């Protein structure tokens, strides 16, 4: 059982490289438009407390190069939404995907498409944290990289990647420029509120770790669903609401194991641990499969 | 920690997939300028999988017997050869899509992605390593076979792996893309067995380095072994004797951190014979197998 990024190839299309200055990052060019983080238009000195509506006003069309592999687009308008800079372009990329912007929940997955100098690097699946970071994998000039899922074939982008936090995790904004978390495009120090555990997706995970012939956390017991969630908040995971259940169907169904069964066998692996033992490989609970993922693959979507 | 498997980018591979079916028999293939590659017993009944003869098998079949299509569209075989296990179908459309390409054979330890497939369609990429026995842990459903697994080095895909059969333990087995298998399995519908399988001692060597790049270096000494001694007491341990290979891959880690591979041996042998001692490295009390040492630096550097 495998943590699986979707095919990125509808997204590769639209990388491009996008500089202003000596400040150089991806853009995601869709139509004739061009999406990349504000950002790139600060210098240095900017960058530690930028008057981002100030330094645009100062910015022509031709302080942006665009550049499409060795083609140079020539960029005819410019504005700004939340975070994000929109770059008018004078060509519509034939690669455009059907596509949405989406905005998601903490506790979902989605993929990240890494791209250095608008040329992409690797793929990797991503959860939005409930204190709303990712544990990505970004270096320098990494900004502007986005995360997506495919649904047939319609992109829906949700993630466009602007920071890392000293802690060595991520942050960045939908499509629309507004920020995952309660985070600022400045380049100062900032922490997140405290991370918890998605609970809903351990359960999927632990549903997948029998579907794979692994029950040694399995017990008889069971609980309520409220006294779940009193152990589960203590131990700093999400509650687990009805709708979790629900969701939780078709791998309860598919194992014929209740979910509060797996709720009781969770609250066991809280309290006692793993004893040494490891499940699926992991000598740690996994909470970056969604319900979803754990049935797409079993199912081959 | 801070460590993701990432996959390379996999529009490139995306641009090559195919369906190829013999009557209700369905598989993937790969297609490169005029010419489709996929498993043989693509042209076997059930019957014939239970115990077939290909090459009977297949001096029954003509061109007009392969239905290939890209996505809906039909594509027209003008001849068709046997290379081992893998069926080389001649077409009359050179795929534009083809990239720089070569076909090469990995050693055991090498990472490579995999582009998992189902009636030509790619459904989710993932990084696999191959595994001493010559086994990877997958996530192939039916439908899955001629999925590849490939590199990505500037624009050339390396193509490494050809997908085949899943082996009794749940792991899989397969070929190059000369047709060549991994390890010592054969493609027949026959209950097969594995090697029992060992660590990578090569990653795990590149992934205390990596330790060791991020600032966690407790349990560097200050001794060294010869590569014979650490292979003896290795192999006590169900770890893989190093080759001059892999002390060779290592050079560019051990230059970075200024520790000879043969120290940082002696440091994986105290590991070993010690054991952790209720510590951690990268935020682990297990030591990781599969990041490779172009693994580490890719995520390093
Ligand atoms: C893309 O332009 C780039 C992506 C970064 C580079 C390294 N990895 C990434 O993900 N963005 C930025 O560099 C970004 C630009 C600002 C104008 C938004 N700055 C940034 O991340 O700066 C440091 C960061 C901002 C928020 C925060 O708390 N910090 C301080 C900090 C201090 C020490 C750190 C650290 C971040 O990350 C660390 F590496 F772990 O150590
Ligand atoms: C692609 O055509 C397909 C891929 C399979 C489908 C399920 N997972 C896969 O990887 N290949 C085959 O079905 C393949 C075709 C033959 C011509 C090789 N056969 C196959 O995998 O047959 C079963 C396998 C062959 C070697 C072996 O020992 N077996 C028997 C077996 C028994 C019990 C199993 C098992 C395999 O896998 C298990 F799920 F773990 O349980």
């Amino acid at each position: 059982f495998r943590k699986m990024a979707f095919p990125s190839g509808k997204v590769e299309g639209c990388m491009v490289q996008v500089t202003c200055g000596t400040t150089t990052l991806n853009g995601l060019w869709l139509d004739d438009v061009v999406y990349c983080p504000r950002h790139v238009i600060c210098t240095s000195e900017d960058m530690l407390n930028p008057n981002y509506e100030d330094l645009l006003i100062r910015k022509s069309n031709h302080n942006f190069l665009v550049q499409a592999g060795n083609v140079q687009l020539r960029v005819i308008g410019h504005s700004m939404q939340n975070c994000v800079l929109k770059l008018k372009v004078d060509t519509a990329n034939p690669k455009t995907p059907k596509y949405k912007f989406v905005r998601i929940q903490p506790g979902q997955t989605f993929s990240v498409l890494a791209c250095y100098n608008g040329s992409p690097s690797g793929v990797y699946q991503c959860a939005m944290r409930p204190n709303f970071t990712i544990k990505g994998s970004f270096l320098n000039g990494s900004c502007g990289s986005v995360g997506f899922n495919i649904d047939y074939d319609c992109v829906s982008f949700c993630y466009m990647h602007h920071m890392e936090l000293p802690t060595g995790v991520h942050a960045g904004t939908d499509l629309e420029g507004n920020f995952y978390g309660p985070f600022v495009d400045r380049q100062t120090a900032q922490a997140a509120g405290t991370d918890t555990t998605i609970t809903v997706n351990v359960l999927a995970w632990l549903y997948a770790a029998v579907i794979n012939g692994d029950r040694w956390f399995l017990n008889r017991f069971t609980t309520t669903l409220n006294d779940f969630n009193l152990v589960a908040m203590k131990y700093n995971y999400e509650p687990l609401t009805q709708d979790h259940v629900d969701i939780l169907g078709p791998l309860s169904a598919q194992t014929g194991i209740a979910v509060l069964d797996m709720c009781a066998s969770l609250k066991e692996l809280l309290q006692n641990g793993m004893n040494g033992r490891t499940i699926l490989g992991s000598a740690l609970l996994e909470d970056e499969f969604t319900p979803f993922d754990v049935v797409r693959q079993c199912s081959g979507v």
